[PDB]
Formats: C-alpha cells, structure tokens, sequence
C-alpha cells in the first residue's frame, strides 16, 4: 500500500523536500524517545551496548574491520530512516556522493542557519550539528575540513576519491571488495572529523554528527552500485562466497528485540544475510546509481579497460589499535630523493571491538613509479609515517611495512566505445554528410596558411628538412626500415588532429584498392561540386594539392593498371600478394610486404610524373596520400589483430630496437603545432592504434573474420610454394621492376615491383628480401618446380628496371632476385 | 544497435563530460558544412529558407504559435544533438530545468572562457555566445537576464514557473496543453535574451545562441513529463485527437531531403506525427522525469489536489505579430485601487509566418483575487498594458481585452500521502514505539512551563478566561451549540501541534468505546512502566494531570457501566445511539446527538468527582479528554464523509451562520503560541480536517465501509421507532438524566442521558431536543406504539435527574420528554 522511500542526491534535494527533511530531523532530535535522534546515534558507538546492555564489560558496538562491516551500516541507515519516515520525511536518506570532485561542503550540512521558505521563520540548522546528551546539554559535535576533499582532476591525475572507489569497485570477490571499500569509506570520516574530539573522525562520537547518515547514504549507495556490478558480471551480488561464518551472526543492538530495539523490521533482518535484499526488506530506492556521471556499464567498460594497462601496487596489512589515525607512505628509490606516495586513514575509538584484516589492502602506486623512470622489478622501497587521532607518531611499530604487488597485463578485448569522429570507415560507405564535412574541413585546412596549415604538414614527409633544419642535403620521412610504419601512422594522426582543428566530424577514410574497381571513388576523383548554401560552385579539395615552394599543383596521370590490378576476383594477384603479408608472423618480415605493395598505389595513381604520388618527394602534397596510408594503416591494424589472434606479440616486435626506443625526428622538434603528436612521437608507444585514440570499423578482408583469414593462411602455407626474393634500396628515384621467368628464350607475365624514392631521398637498404610467389605462374607454364633444382633444364629470371623518368630505361643496379623453394610442412 | 544518448542535467555533467561536449561544441561550430552550428541555427529563422530555400518571398521558418510547436523543435533539437555526437559529445544535450527554482545562470553557459582540466589548456567557453556570421563576422549573441529568473517560494506564494508549468502539465487535451506549454517556454527567451537585438528573445537570432538548445532540451523533457502523464491517466501520449491536420504536414527544413538537410533519420521522421515516440526514433533518453523533483505520480497528485480548490481565471486571446513583446495584466475592483497581476511573453521577429491560438491562455488570479477580499462574480476588471520589444507601448486595439473564467471545484476523493506522524490511530492498533514516542513527548508537554505548554493549553477549556481577562465571570470553551465540535477540532489540533514541538512523531489516538470494552487501554489504564534507557521507573503522562491553580491531580472514578454499556457488541446501546447520529443529514441535528453522547463518555469514566472528566471546568487537565476528542472528531470525519456520499454538503454548514463566521475567543487572541491555531481559528476554516493536515487510519464503523453504514442506516428507517425528546440546557453543574417509561405505576430500564456542566460554565441553550429510541424497550415491553395513540392505555414518561455529584439529587429543572412517532418511508 505504500511506495518505496527514494534516497535523492542532496543537491538534488527541492525546497518542500528540504523543509519536510529539516523540520523532521528537527522534532527525531528534541525527541527522548528511542526513536529519537541521541538514542539512535547511540547505536553505534560511546554509550555502548553491544555485548548486551547489562554486560559488565562493553567492547561494543558496531561493525568495522570484518567482512559485515556494509550489512551493519546498511541496516543502521534503515534505522535512522525510518525514524524521520515517521517524524515526517517525504523522502529517504539524502547522500551526498564523493562519487563527483568536490568543491564545498553540502549547504545543508553547513549552514549554520535555516529559514523555512514557506514560513519564513529563520531557526537553526538541524543538520549543522548534534547534541551529545549524556556528557553535558552544551557539548556539539564540531567539524574540520581538509583540503583532500576539494580536490580537482590534474592534467594526468585523478583525485583520491576517484581512483580507490574504482579499485574496490574493481574487486569481483566481496571480501576483497569490502576490505578496499571500507577505506575508502574512513575518508570523509577523516576529512570532515579531523583532528577534533567530538566528531566523524572518531568511532566513539562520529553517529552524533547528522553528516554520519548523509555519508553513509552514499556509502551505502556504492555497495548497490557494486551488487549491480556483480549482477552485471554474472556474479552473486545478493550473496558472498566468502566470510560465510559471519553472515549468519546477527546485527547488535538491532538483534536485541523488546525494550533496545523498537522498530519491527530491523529486528526481524538483524542477520547480515538478510540485509542484501534491500529493496524488498526496507524498502528504499536511489535515484540514481551512477559514479561520477558513469552508468554501470560504462563504469565496468572503464574497469576493464583500467586492468589491461601494467599496474603495480603497494599493499597494506591493517589491524586496529584503538584510535583513528592518518596514514602516509613515501615511494624511495636507492637513489636519495623521495617522492610522495599517498595516503589512506583508518576509524577508531577506545572501546572499539579488536579488528584485523585477512587481506591486502591495496593502493595503485603505477602512475608514480612511471613518473619515477623506475619500473616494477628496480630496486625502490616504501616508507610509512602513521599519525594518530591524538596525534602523535604511532610510531611505525603498530603496523607491518608495506608490500608491493604487481599485477601484469591481462590481454583480453574491449568495447571500446570510441567516439563518433575518431572512426576510419570505408570511403565507399561514407553518407553525404561525411562527404560535406570532410570537404568543406579540407577546404580550411588546406587554405590554413599557419603552421597547423596543410603546406607546412604536407612539408614534413617530403620536404628536404630531416636530420635537422640547418644540415641536410637529405628527405625527412621513414623508408624503408621496420619503423616506416610507424611513422606514417603519427603522421596519419597529425593529419586527422589538423582536420578537427577545422570542423572535421569524420575521420580520414580508407579506400581498398585490394578489391576490384573500374574506376578511382568519387569522394578522390570528382573535379567540382555546387554548394547549396552559397551558390558558389567549390573545387574538391581531395583531388589537387599545392605545393608553395614549387609553383604546381599536383598531378595524377593513373596507368590502367591500377583498376585492372585487381580483377580476379578475389583471384588478384594485389590480393595474393596481401595475403602473403598477413602470412608473416614477424614485424620485420612483415613490414617489407608491407611497404612494396603500399609503393605498387603510390606508383600506379600518380605514375610517369613529377609532382604525383609516384614522386615520394612531393607524394604527401596530394591529399589522395592520406586516404590511402588510411588503408595500408588498416592493413597493419588487421595484422596486429591477426597477431593478437595467434597469441604472437602485436604490441611490440623484436627488431629495429635502436630505432623503437627513439622518437620520430619531424614531430617531436619545439616546432611543432600540436602537443599530442609531439607526445606519441616514439615507435613503441604507438604500435597499438586505440591508445592513440582512433578505430577502424571495420577490420576485415574481403568479407573474411579474422578467424577465417589466418583459417586460408593456414591452407595456402600447405602448399608448396616458389619465390623470387628482391633486395631492395634507395636509387634516389622511383622506379618499377618487371620480372619475367623463361623456360628456354621463351619469356611471359611472370611479374612487376615497384620502388617509392625521390632526388631528396632518406638512404634506405631493406633488412631482408621482399618476397613474390611465382607458385600459380610455375603450374600455368607447366614448368614443374623440382624441375628448378635440375641442372639440364635451364629457366632464367630477367629484370626490366624502368624509372619514373619514363623510360627511360635503367641499367641494372639493383642485386637481381634470388629463386626461394618453400616446401609445404 | 548503439546505445540511447542520455539528456542529462547541466549541473549533473562531470568534468569529463563537460569536456567532450565543449570540445565538440568548439569543433561544430567551426564547423563551415551543413553538419556546423551555423547551418543548423539557420534552420530556426532569420537566413530564412523554409517555404522553399529558392523562393521570392519566404515566411520562414520554425513552427511557433500553433500545434506542432513541440514537435517541430523536438525535430530541431535531435538535429542539433546527432551532430555533436558525431562531432564526439559521450552525452546527449544538457537540459537545463526552470523547474527547480533558479539561483544562477548554470555554468557550462555563464563562464566565459573554459580551462580544459586535463590539459591545462585555457579556451573560450563554446556555449557562452554564438557568432551570427553572415552579418559581421565579428558579430555575437549577447544576454540581458530579468530578476524574473531567480524567483524564489515566499510564504504561501510560488514561483511564475512553478505555477504555470504545473498549470500547463494539468491540462488533459494536447491542444491546451500545447496553448499553455508554449507560453511558458516562451518566459526564458524573454528572461535570458531581455532588450537585446541578438538575444534568444528575437526570434530571428535566438538559436544562435546556443543557450536556446541547453533551454529546449528541458522544453522536450516537459513534453515528455506531459507525455508520462497522459500515458498515467490512460489517454494518448504518442497521439494527438485535436489538430489532425496539422500533424500530417512535415516539419520544414528537416522535410528537404537534398543538401539542406543531410540527417538521413530527420528527413525520414519530418511527419510531426512521427516525432512523438522520441525513444524509438531519435534515440534519445532523458536522466530523469521530474517536475521539481517531483515524481510523475507525485506531480498527478498535486494537480489533482490543485482540481478540487475552487479556481478563476484569466483569459488571453493571442493573435501576433511584429516582435516579441511583453504583457503586463493587473487586476482592478470597482474602487480604484490595483493589484499586480501576473505576466506573459510572447516570441517574435517581422518574418514570422502569422498564428493565432485557437483557444485561450489561461493564467491564474485566485490567490491574489482572495487578497482582494472579493469573490469572482463580482465587480472587477482587468487592465492590461503591453510594452514591446522596442517596446512602444502597444495600443490596447493590439489585443483583445482580457477575459475572466471560474473553475468549479470538482469534487472527488484524493490520494493525498498525508505524513506519518499526523495520522490519528486506533489507540489498539498502536506499536510499541509509537507508545513510548506518545509518553516521552507528552511527559515533556506537562513539564513545559510555556504558553506552548500543557498548564497553559489545558487552561483554554476549563477557565474561567473567555474575553476578556480580567471580566470574566465566565467560562471559555464552546458548549453546547452547533460550533462545539468546531471548537474542540482546533483545541486538538493546538494539543497535537504542542505534542510535535516535544518530539512527537505520534498523533493524538483515538479510543473507540462503542467497542465492548472488558478495561480502559493500558496506555490510559496502566499507572506506571519501567524505561530501559534509563533505570528510572517513570509515571504514564497519560493518568492524573496535573492542576496547578487548585494544586490537585484529576481522578477517575469510572462507573461499572461504561464498559458493561456496550455489551452488545453491535446491539450495544452506544452503536445504537451512534447509528442514530450518522443518520442526521443536518448539521445541527447531528451536533445535538453527537455532544449528547460525547457527555456520556465525559460523565461515565471521572464520575461524581470534582477535577474530573464528568466535571465540564476541570475535564481538560485529565489527558484521556484529548484522546477521547480524538474519538468524538473521528466520528465527525466519518459523519462529513457520509454526508459526501450522501451528496449533502460536507464542507459547509446551512446551520448558524453568525457563530460559523466569527473566530473563536481563545484561539484567535494575540496571546496564543502558535500561528497556525490563530489563523484557523475560524469555524468556517476547521470544517475539512484535511486542510488542517491530519487524518485517521480509517474511516469505518464496526467492520463497515461507508457505504455499508449508509446501507445499514437506510435498513434502520425502514421501520417504525418512537423517540423522547429532551430540550437540554446549561444546569450549573454536570448531571445524569434517567430516562423511565411507566405502563401503569410499574417502572423499569428506558434509558439515560448525561449533560456537562460546571461552576463556570458558559450558559448554554440546545436549538433543539436530543432524540433516543425506546422502541427496542417497548417491544421488549408488549406495549404497541399504537396504545400511545390510545389516550384509554395508560403509559407515561418519568426523569429521575441526578446530580453529578451523589446523590444530590436536583429537583427537575429540565424539559421533560416528548413522545415522537417516526414512520417509517
Ligand atoms: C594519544 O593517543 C594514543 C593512541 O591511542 C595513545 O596510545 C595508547 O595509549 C594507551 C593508554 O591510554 C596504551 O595502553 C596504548 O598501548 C597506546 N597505544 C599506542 C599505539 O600508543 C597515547 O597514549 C596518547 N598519548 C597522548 C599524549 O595523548
Ligand atoms: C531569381 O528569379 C528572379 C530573377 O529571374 C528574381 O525575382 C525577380 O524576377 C523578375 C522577373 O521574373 C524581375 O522582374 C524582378 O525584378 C526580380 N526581382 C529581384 C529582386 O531580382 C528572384 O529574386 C531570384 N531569386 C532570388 C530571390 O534569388
Ligand atoms: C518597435 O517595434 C514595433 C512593432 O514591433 C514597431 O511598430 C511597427 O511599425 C510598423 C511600421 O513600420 C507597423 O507596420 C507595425 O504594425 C508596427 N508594429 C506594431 C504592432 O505596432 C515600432 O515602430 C518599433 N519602434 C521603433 C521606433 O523602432
Ligand atoms: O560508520 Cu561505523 O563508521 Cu562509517
Ligand atoms: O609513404 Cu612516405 O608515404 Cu606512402
Ligand atoms: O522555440 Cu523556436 O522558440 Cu524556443
Ligand atoms: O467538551 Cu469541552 O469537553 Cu468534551
């Protein structure tokens, strides 16, 4: 017949809800009753009554340091609720949660004064304080406030509250969860109590403060938020595997039915296994179960992503000692200089029942460590200064040095809820307002004449600038070595960071050219377009690129061979060649497949000409550039996952180890626009393409899960195989390299090579030799391939370099192929 | 599949949602595509593109003053929130809710320039101003904030929001909720935007602003409130019966599926019929859907509440117009002095598409119409004076004087959630807890030596002080007259509010003795009980008050019978006099019957003692009195509510009109504690105990709903009674009247009457004769109603007046008793 009571956010609290809050509180405190406010208070702490109230001795009251310690201020609040139900609350508990940053103190809690709006009576605030009765009519509780609770999100950092209410949220067992829970809890004690007598901060007087159960809301209200954590990981919220023993023992003084305890319901649920269900049993709700802003699905999300990073902790073995006390601890290497660590505060009064924890109580040390340049297993050691309620040094005897645990990375995958803007997709799938947005941000971008500019990101790939600006006499971009990917991708980033900078909703888009098409797309072929809202007729910004220092637009004259590349279908040899990329289970091995058929695009768009994406001098001018090392960007990514699929390393690769440890010469310089790629500037930071902050949907090849990719893998690597191996280097132009097998004079379409270089060329030499297999061509020609080994008959491999000059042709320089017979095993 | 974005509260938004909506924000508005903030605000009004973007003369654009109002903009404003999240905004658009009361301008809107806390990075805050960029491209929306705005709850009144958007929500059919709802939208334009040209109070730049979307996310949200209401009540929230016609037509621009509106989910939702399920369409949710924090249930029973007051309107006819502008009404009696009526604002720009409402705007002037002293069909009128935007005072021709419109009340039964602790209960049904609040409280209120106090309120009755101190020589309480009841509801209600200033969470019960009753409940009956709490063995509060100016205590001595009257259970003689006393369907026939049997209750447990119940001067110092008042008011609860199912009047009396308009003596003086005894000190205030705020668990006679009572008094008319009248008065002094009938000489058992009475006694005159049935008696008897018509059969009617005191015995100094013949019909 009646509905439950809702625990409402304090400030969320209407006039009418305040006025009917404080007037109720106000008659529960001038009532002697035990309904009353001092009686109630009494519950918990100084006047003790636990034992039972007759007892000789008291060790009473309530619940803290053990497993129980939630069920017993669960059913406590219910307590002091149903009180001030009855004396004449519209609404439940309010809770302030520490859940938010903090920046004052609740205007409920602190006022001194309270005028009733609708009367307009000023009286004195109920909840500003509480009467001790028993030591004398003029004893209030009194407050300190430490500057811990105001604090703010620094730039990397993230306030105490957040960090620890996150850790014991982490928790999937309730008595590792309750222990990091719990001392969380003692925070606002500490904070609010200080170093005052009559206050949070101590167990004896803490209940007698009203803050207590505006406190203990919110506490309580974190134990639902994790019980509907628990519910959402298939775990049992409603019930606790572990401390068994305890769940049955029943909640005092509540326990005590007749004279002590007058409410029924309390009574009746005085067992800790029955206080779970609260919803059924006492009847309350909260408005909203949400930390900081977060839903529990988004607080799990943030959970999981928080365990897939390396983190170390230090751990703390608590037992109590009879007083409330602070607790800090200092991170000190063998080097000298200490830093400080962090601290945590435990709950305490005389006639505390002795508690000890069966736990580690941890705290997450690893942003610290980070920032001490000192890793997990280094020689570091932490230091702990205990002060007491009194307070004295404890001194260090009372509680065990501190442990240190490291927890490795748990590789598993993610949601990951990327936004909107940061997804690469598909340039054929792209509505027409991607298509607007995106050309309209070039446009700007392009027309951007500051260093932000497209002239002056278009200068870092093929500019004559890198080693640094005075010197060279030499081309600033990455080929071609194991970390050429890897230098692309940030310039890839600072591309998709300078297009946002102009209103760019849409990441840069991928065109696959591995699958067959008649013509070049749209979005990158289209000359004009007639904007609506002005009747202005604009150029595509995707289609020409210009080059300041040069006087010329860029050119694209596209050989047919692009379209007619891959026509299998799925029989092309782009496609086949890809495959035998995927194929490589090293980075290295991986890198030069990579990079030769990434040179096959920029050589067939652009081909026979200067200025054009044949020319790597002049390539990045030509905002086709970027669409494209979207996709070889993508290719990679397809391959890490492909890697993370095989459980071979996606994150790291064992090679160029001189050159992942450095950072990338034209993005960390001073003269940079952008802080973010100046950052992530390092080859090993950036392997992994969601820490950078983008996402492609999707990655799959050919209508093929990665499950069925590495599945046609497996099958073409039992089949015996024959390659001709191409060591490669720089020739300071660009070139393609035609190969073609004969069986005596006879010669045919055995296949062709293309080389990416510039007169401002970065001397490169490939670590190994670029690979193509002539396996399909052996079986066409019926040239059997044991019939390679045999000395009688003669087949002979022949090379047709021809440079972008056109011709011209080119002499043989390059070191001609190698035949390589890969059995099947 | 992705999941619902959330509108969330703005002062709800943590800082990382702050910051993502910020960034997005400053991202769409540099934004130059169709997807950027320009473009979408161009969609409202002024670059006016709406009949046809190609068109000569284009009235343009957003639909205002009509039906498909709330549609158009919920439209407009998913369009608004799909770019920000495409342009990376985690959250949906902010509301900001004029339902609560303002206090400030939210922040997110008011600061002018935003440090990023994550990366210490200071910018200019996105949402503080818009650029109007085809004007001056150095050109921004600027704000101009009314007082208006922070309104705040004084005293008995409320808020302009408050009790218009409650007035809207009340409404029943879409189209005047519509009238009312977009009037009250139309206050913050009018508030934020002020005299500026470039402001969110000229319809042309509004939208510019982006303030307008943080305002009109709250604007949905109300829709949606109005929405759950309507889905509560049962009648069509996804659906409009009035206005069909406009509900087809597509909301323009959002119609045009070309580039001037590349949201492919709005072209296809521009049916103002498909815009209702917002859910489903536009995936959307809201955090919460709450009225000033009131629930949506909540909300129903508040304007049910608000249905049943008696209400008068005025009526706005609005037809515009060249520009916003603002009305100003006051209200005007026949003598010339004015009160300040409320206001109203109306949005507008010279290229707005010309509307007229097809209905009236209702504004409310019952509150200030009764401060006026005078009723709403009287003589008054109303003068409006109109200032515009510019604002030339608008000639009185502009709009049509204003009409007056008096809403009945509609009476029917509420909800109404009364609080706890004002609920009066059975004295049986009682807790534990309740008893030991009740003792403890009233122990505290005999204690207290104040005016609030127990001595001084108990003095209101007994004494010996009705006007004026030092005259009397008289006796204040009011017996016995149709006011009696009257007098002793406020007398209870100044004895519970005192009892709440002690702590009190306990209403003043009620005993039921029509029940057959073996002792007195223990809560009157016990002398004393032993409290835990403390070791003390304490007195029950509830015996012997204490008299402090005759320094004697009250003592019961309680005649055999009152328990053995009521035998029966329901043919006890109390029952039967009882049913007689709900049959009235007069007021004053009821009042006689009622005071008769209240005397009896007064006589029979403080019989033939001085300073007792029987004694009229000293029965108030006896705390069962106010218990036993708990029980005769109850009676008259039930007694309203059949005269309300009977269709008589309840609230009001046809009885004496010169006592009911009077206020009464002790209560109305300035020396009285409390100012709620002395503002309903008026008879014509306390008629309905709901407005007082009290209630009593329920309402039902011996296992009867009120409709079996009413079913049972119509079977007890249905035959032939025979009645003795006797014509009561004030004798001096209490005394018992017994009633015989004699056949020939032999005499027995007809029946009894008591009447109260003291030293000081207020004289006292009954308007009629108290009735009491002897047919029962007489066919115990054999005597045949008929032989009383026979003058040859001998019977007659004998009174054996007693004095209180023993024995005394008192000659007869009272009427003696008519025979009456009730027929039945
Ligand atoms: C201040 O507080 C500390 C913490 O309680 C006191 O330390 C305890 O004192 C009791 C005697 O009252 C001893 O029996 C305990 O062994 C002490 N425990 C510890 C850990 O010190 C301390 O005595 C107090 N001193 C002052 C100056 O107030
Ligand atoms: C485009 O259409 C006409 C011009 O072709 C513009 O309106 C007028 O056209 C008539 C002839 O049909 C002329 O006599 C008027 O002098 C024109 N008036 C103006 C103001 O140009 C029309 O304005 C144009 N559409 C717009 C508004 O851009
Ligand atoms: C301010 O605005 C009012 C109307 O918004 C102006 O009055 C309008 O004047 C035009 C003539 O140019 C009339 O056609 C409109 O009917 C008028 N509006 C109304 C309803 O009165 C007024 O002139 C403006 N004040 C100034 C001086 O700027
Ligand atoms: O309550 Cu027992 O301490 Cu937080
Ligand atoms: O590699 Cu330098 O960019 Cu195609
Ligand atoms: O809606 Cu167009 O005006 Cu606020
Ligand atoms: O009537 Cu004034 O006392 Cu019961």
């Amino acid at each position: 017949v009646r509905g439950n009571l809702v625990r409402k956010n304090v400030d969320r609290l209407s006039l009418q809800e305040i006025n009917s809050l404080i007037h109720a509180l106000k008659r529960m405190q001038k009532d002697r009753s035990s309904d009353g406010f001092e009686t109630i208070a009494s519950f918990h702490a100084l006047p003790p009554l636990c034992p039972n109230p007759t007892a000789k001795h008291r060790h009473a009251c309530c619940l803290h340091g053990m497993a129980t310690f939630p069920q017993w201020h669960r059913l406590y609040v219910v307590q002091f609720e149903h009180s001030l139900n009855r004396h004449g609350a519209i609404v439940g508990v309010p809770y302030w949660d520490w859940t938010y940053p903090m920046t004052e103190v609740p205007g409920l809690l602190t006022s001194e004064k309270y005028t009733d709006p609708f009367t307009g009576i000023e009286t004195f605030n109920p909840f500003n304080h509480g009467h001790i009765s028993f030591i004398s009519p003029e004893t209030m509780t009194t407050r300190e406030v430490s500057e811990h609770l105001f604090e703010q999100p620094a730039l990397g950092k993230q306030t105490w509250l957040f960090n620890n209410i996150i850790l014991a949220l982490e928790q999937t067992d309730y008595c590792d969860f309750e222990v990091q829970f719990e001392i969380v809890h003692n925070s606002i004690h500490s904070w609010l109590g200080g170093k005052e007598l009559y206050s949070l901060n101590h167990l004896h007087y803490a209940a007698y403060d009203p803050a207590f159960f505006l406190h203990h809301s919110n506490v309580d209200r974190l134990w639902v938020v994790w019980q509907e954590l628990q519910k959402f990981r298939g775990l049992p919220a409603y019930e606790s595997n572990c401390a068994i023993e305890l769940m049955s023992q029943p909640l005092k003084p509540f326990s005590f039915g007749a004279p002590y305890n007058l409410n029924p319901v309390t009574t009746k649920y005085s067992k800790p296994s029955d206080v779970f269900n609260y919803k059924q049993n006492f009847h309350y709700e909260y408005d909203m179960l949400e930390m900081n802003g977060m839903s529990i699905a988004q607080l799990e999300s943030y959970i999981r992503q928080e365990r897939q990073k390396d983190r170390v902790f230090a751990g703390f073995l608590l037992e109590g000692f009879g007083s409330s006390a602070y607790a800090t601890f200092q991170v000190c290497p063998d080097v000298g200089d200490c830093y400080e660590g962090s601290h945590f505060s435990v709950l305490g009064g005389s006639t505390e029942m002795p508690w000890a924890f069966d736990r580690l109580y941890k705290m997450e040390i690893t942003d610290i460590l980070q920032a001490m340049a000192l890793k997990f297993d280094s020689h570091f050691t932490i230091k702990t200064k205990i002060v007491a309620h009194n307070g004295t040094e404890l001194p260090e005897s009372l509680l065990p040095e501190a442990t240190i645990v490291r927890i490795p990375p748990s590789a598993q995958n993610l949601e990951v809820a990327i936004p909107l803007n940061r997804i690469r997709r598909n340039i054929n799938s792209l509505e027409s307002r991607d298509v607007q947005n995106l050309m309209s941000a070039l446009k700007r971008l392009k027309e951007d004449e500051s260093d932000f500019g497209f002239q002056t990101i278009a200068g870092y790939h093929g500019s004559l600038m890198c080693p640094t600006p005075e010197a060279p006499e030499y081309a600033c971009c990455l080929h071609g070595m194991p970390t050429f990917m890897h230098w692309h991708r940030v310039y890839l980033l600072h591309f998709e960071e300078s297009m946002r900078r102009h209103g760019a909703s849409v990441a840069v888009p991928y065109w696959d050219w591995t699958m067959p098409s008649d013509n070049l797309p749209s979005l990158l072929g289209d000359a004009d377009y007639y904007d609506a809202w002005t009747d202005s007729v604009i150029e595509n910004p995707f289609l020409r690129g210009h080059i300041k220092y040069e006087d010329t637009y860029t050119v694209r004259e596209i050989q047919p061979e692009l379209f007619a590349l891959a026509e299998g279908q799925k029989e092309s040899t782009l496609f086949k060649d890809v495959m035998l990329m995927f194929e490589q289970e090293d980075y290295c091995d991986f890198e030069v497949q990579a990079e030769v058929i990434h040179n096959s695009i920029h050589y067939l768009i652009g081909g026979h000409q200067k200025y054009a994406m044949s020319s790597l001098m002049f390539s990045s001018f030509d905002p086709i550039f970027y669409v494209h090392h979207s996709m070889v960007d993508r290719l990679w990514a397809i391959w890490q996952e492909l890697q993370k699929h095989r459980k071979l390393p996606h994150d790291k690769a064992y090679c160029a180890l001189d050159q992942m440890a450095f950072p990338m010469k034209p993005f960390i310089w001073e003269s940079n626009p952008n802080p973010t790629t100046r950052a992530v500037s390092t080859p090993s930071k950036l392997f992994d393409y969601k820490s950078l902050g983008y996402d492609y949907d999707h990655l799959n090849f050919h209508g093929m899960s990665i499950g069925q990719l590495e599945a046609l893998i497996q099958k073409q690597k039992k089949a015996d195989r024959v390659f001709a191996g191409f060591l490669l280097h720089g020739i300071k132009i660009s070139a393609d390299v035609h190969l073609k097998i004969c069986i005596e004079a006879d010669c045919q379409e055995a296949g062709v090579i293309f080389v990416l270089g510039g007169e401002t060329e970065m001397p490169w030499h490939f670590d190994r030799n670029y690979k193509m297999d002539i396996t399909d061509v052996l079986k066409k020609r019926n040239i059997p391939p044991e019939a390679l080994f045999e000395h009688d008959s003669k087949i002979r491999l022949e090379v047709e370099i021809k440079s972008v000059d056109g011709a011209v042709l080119d002499p043989n320089s390059l070191p001609k192929p190698s035949l390589i017979y890969a059995p099947a095993k």
